[PDB]
Parts: structure tokens; sequence; C-alpha cells
């Protein structure tokens, strides 16, 4: 038993972090095969970065310009380009514990792993989720640029973040691993603010249903609802809509615990509107987000990977 | 900015996680140099576990009894030992991912990281700590025993924990690597409970210069008090005694922020005596004491490792 905010095991990805260096501008870069992906800003000056002409900077360097070192051993750079925010820095050796992977841009809601790191090497790992205003709540300091979000599916490492950035208020953004940011945000120092966040409410349902499996049940009141009629109060404290396709996701927790999907909307809803009146769900004094359906049961029920 | 509840790279400690079979009973073993570590009750049956003799079981049973599986590969036990609630399998094999370690026995209050494993391999990392009573609020299932704790200084893996059973309320027990329990519990399903836990104050006050660092400063008030008079109002509200040992550890937190650390006993006497008023340090609705200062400094600063 028990339910804590749990990250994915970060060695596959130690494995691809090296430091990229480009004249006194250092950060973080992802080597996977024969490929160094790093934030296109480590070829900016810190007067480049108030309105920096990317596609000039890049002009005026080299491949030797570049120095990329993994571990104590420097790789060398023979090929450079930029593909949107990211530079792809092709070196002439391949990373030899380069997982299986794939590039992902995940949807606003879900979750992933962050491995925090600097001048390459890792400080840290830490469970987030990507805010329905293109967000995430981290913890990021001066280079920590580069450090990516992952998710494991068996042997597969999903590379879904790139970290960038942090806006106003501490939280951070970022970009998908072929350069497109999440949000309307850019790469510059300028005046920028992140819109009105809202509470994910499919991941609070599944959250309750961690707290069911947990036998922290005291919520749990008599009645159900029409999915319509909990939207409508959802609306009214900044929760997203339950869509039916977050109903369909969270089946197998209904299953499992033998409450309906609407049942615990109908909890849900009593919870927003009296608060929890001093008692806490499963050690939190508030409403937890950032589990999906996904954590839940992979938690749960002990998934590992390969 | 920023703050999370960060945990380990657990890359180190991935590479010396294998499985160990003995009958039809299956956990987690931890393999260093030609060693595998694993907790005893390997050797039980089901209802061997009411009331085992462990020296008894393990007197029947001979190296090829114990089946460890390193991934794919199947290690030949050459030897076996036991000392207190570990088994020590001596392996025809040393570890090659074997990093630079130590085993250490951590005192209450103090953080570490979590690999949780089944069958050897990892489910998932998550940070916790020693609480007073000598249990850990953990995430564990069937299966789970064997998982360790461990801190990472630069390039040595400090091994803390091995987990070994669940206690009533969702809490966790284990041993030291040398298999003496964390507090005054056995390896043996029956009635047992932990005593009542405490508040880790030292732990509070550097989440609260966490937060000051982060700007989040609400709570700072005018006063000033004594050592003894925060500790009276300290001992009514289930809050450890700070001693002039947790002040000295505070030293580099006051300085940087520029707050005493008996200023800061001031303003958490206040929070204690008034609570938050629906309000939220660092987003958190309740104080939290999993933080220890140098947990606050490294995550702040950046420190990274080998
Ligand atoms: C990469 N190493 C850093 C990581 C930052 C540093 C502090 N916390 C983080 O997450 N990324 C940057 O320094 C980026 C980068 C220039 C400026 N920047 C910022 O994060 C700035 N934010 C903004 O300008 C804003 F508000 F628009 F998002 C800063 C004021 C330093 C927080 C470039 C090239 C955009
Ligand atoms: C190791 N794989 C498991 C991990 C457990 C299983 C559920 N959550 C966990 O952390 N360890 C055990 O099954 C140990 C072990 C026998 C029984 N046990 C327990 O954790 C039991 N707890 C107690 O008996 C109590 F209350 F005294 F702590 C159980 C009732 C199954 C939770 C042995 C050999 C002690």
């Amino acid at each position: 038993s028990g339910f804590r905010k749990m990250a994915f095991p970060s060695g596959k990805v130690e494995g691809c972090m090296v430091q990229v260096t480009c004249g006194t501008t250092t950060l973080n870069g992802l080597w996977l095969d024969d490929v160094v992906y790093c934030p296109r800003h480590v070829i900016c000056t810190s007067e480049d970065m108030l309105n920096p002409n990317y596609e000039d900077l890049l002009i005026r360097k080299s491949n030797h310009n570049f120095l990329v070192q993994a571990g104590n051993v420097q790789l060398r750079v023979i090929g450079h380009s930029m593909q949107n925010c990211v530079l792809k820095l092709r070196v002439d050796t391949a990373n030899p514990k380069t997982p299986k992977y794939k590039f992902v841009r995940i949807q606003p809601g879900q979750t992933f792993s962050v491995l925090a790191c600097y001048n390459g090497s890792p400080s840290g790992v830490y469970q987030c989720a990507m805010r329905p205003n293109f967000t995430i709540k981290g913890s990021f300091l001066n280079g920590s640029c580069g450090s990516v979000g992952f998710n494991i599916d068996y042997d597969c490492v999903s590379f879904c973040y790139m970290h960038h950035m942090e806006l106003p208020t501490g939280v951070h953004a970022g970009t998908d691993l072929e350069g497109n940011f999440y949000g309307p945000f850019v790469d510059r120092q300028t005046a920028q603010a992140a819109g009105t966040d809202t509470t994910i409410t499919v991941n609070v349902l599944a959250w309750l249903y961690a707290a069911v499996i947990n036998g922290d049940r005291w919520f749990l009141n008599r009645f159900t609802t029409t999915l319509n009629d909990f939207n409508l109060v959802a609306m009214k404290y900044n929760y997203e809509p339950l869509t039916q396709d977050h109903v369909d996701i969270l089946g197998p927790l209904s299953a499992q615990t033998g409450i309906a999907v609407l049942d615990m909307c109908a909890s849900l809803k009593e919870l927003l509107q009296n608060g929890m009146n001093g008692r806490t769900i499963l050690g939190s004094a508030l409403l937890e987000d950032e589990f999906t359906p996904f954590d839940v049961v992979r938690q749960c029920s002990g998934v590992t990977f390969q």
C-alpha cells in the first residue's frame, strides 16, 4: 500500500546526457545515436537573449565551435542543423548506451519524469504534468536547459520535453524534441506570461481512485450525477470538462474498485462545493491533479520496465 | 526557481538490481561485486511467515536452491550466509556495473531515494524520510521486498535501506544493508504497529528557507525567540526538539537568506499556533518535513552527481 509521486527510473536517460558548450554558454544536451540535441540558445551570449536572430547567429558558427563533452571524453562534431528551437549536432561517435526511444508530443494533463541536469550531469529526477496552460511546475536553475522530460514504456524511452526557460511565478516552458514549443512561448528574454491555469479533472478522479484503493474512502458519498451536471459545477471551480474519452480511460480504475465514474464524479462535486473540512486524502490537504489514470494503475499494480 | 520532491538519479542502483527466487518465493536482490543481498524471508513459504525459524529454514537450503537472475542471465550461487535479517549470496560473477558504494545506517529525519523494484526490475523512484518512529511513508506491493533506499554523494552510492514489510496505516519498515531493522520491528507476519510519529522540526525549517529562497515569504513575522521557548511550543504540537546541532546544520541556509535560525523559529511558532489561514507555502497547504537542510541546498544550488 501507499501512494507517492513516483518518477520513472532515470538510468536510460542518464546514459544520454552530455554537456554542450558554445563560446561561454553551457547547457545540457541529449546524445542519441550520433546526434546531440540541445536548446538553440547555446549559440547566444547573454546580450543575444533579448532579441536573438538564431538563423544569423548559427551562420557565423562552424562545427568546431561546438564543444560536446560526454563524461571526460570530447565528441567531435561533424555537422549541425537547426530544427525550430533545438540544435542537432551530428557527432562522429554513436552513443553506445542509446536506448530504444521515440520523440512524442504529449497532450496537456499528461505526466512525465524530468531529469534535471547541469553541465551534462544529473542532479535529480521528479514527476511533472503538462499543465493546461502548456507550462510545467518544475525545478530549474541557471544552466538547466537541455534537461529532458520522458516516459518509459517497457524498454522504450518516449522523450517529450526539453527545458528552455522559466516564466513568472516560477513555472517553466519548453519544447518537444523537434523544437516546437509547448504553448505560445518563444525562446527570447522578453515579457512573457502563461495563461490562467485550470485543474486537470481526469487526473483528480484517478487520484481519488488511488485513495479508494488505499482505503481512504471518507469522501465517497451516496449519490450519482450526469456528465453534464458535473461539468457545469467543474466549470465554476476552474476544472477542465470531463469528456467521454476521459470516462473511458478511467474504466480500469472504475472496474477495479467497483465505483462508476459518474459516482466518483458526484463525490468530487461535493468536495468542490463543501471543501475537505480539515481532512486529507492520501495525506494531501488539497486535491491532486498530476497523476494520470495510467500513473495510478502503474503504481498500484507495480508495472516494471526493462 | 521552483521546488519539488526531488529523488536521486537511480541509474547506478538500477545496474545492481537482480531477482532472487527460492522455492516459490520471489523478491528483489542487490548485486554488488560478487555478493547478492536480499531479505532473508525469501526462504519462507507463505505459512512460514507467521512464525519463521530462519536459522532452521536456511539449514535445509543449499547454494543451488537459490535462483538469481540478472536480466536474462542466471548467476551461479557458490555460497550463502545470513547476517541478521538479510541473506548474502556469493555468486561466481562480479557485477561489472558495481558503483562505488558504502553501507550506512541513517538517523531518523534523514532522507533517501527508494527504487521500487519487482522481479528485479525498477518500477519507479521516490524520495522518503526515516520517520522518528523508524518507519517510512513509501509505496510497496507484494514482491517489493529487496528494493533499496540510497543516497548519492558525488560518485558514491550510500545504501541505507532494504524493504522488508508493511505496517498498519500503510507505512513501511526495513533494515540497513547489514540486516539490522530500523526500529523495534521483526520480519514476522504477526501483530506489529509503529509508535506515534512526530514532525521533523529541522526539516520543516529547512523547507521554510526553500520557500524564502523561492520568494514565498508571507509567513515571515517580525519576531525572534529563544531555543527554549520555541521547543516548549514545539513539544505541544508533536514537533521534535530543535537541538543546537540542528541550528548549526541550518547555518548555510540562514546565511544565504539573511534570516537567523531563531527568527525563522519565531515564524514557525506562529504558524503552529495560528495555522496557515487557507494559504499555501510552496504550493503545499501543510508544513513539509521530508526535506533535509542538505536537500534544500542541493536542489536550490543544483548539485550534480558523477
Ligand atoms: C537554461 N539554462 C535557462 C534555465 C532558466 C534559468 C532560470 N530558470 C530556468 O528555468 N533558460 C534561460 O535562461 C532562458 C533563455 C533566455 C532567458 N531565459 C529565461 O528563462 C528568462 N525567462 C523569460 O525571459 C520569460 F519570462 F520570458 F520566460 C529568465 C528571466 C532568465 C527566467 C532565453 C534564450 C529565452
Ligand atoms: C515483500 N515482498 C513484502 C512487501 C509487503 C507486501 C505488502 N506491502 C509491503 O510492503 N513484505 C511482506 O510481505 C512482509 C513479510 C511477511 C509478511 N509481510 C508484511 O508486510 C505484513 N505485515 C506485518 O505482518 C506487520 F503488520 F507485522 F508489519 C503484511 C500483513 C503482508 C502487510 C514477513 C516475512 C514479515
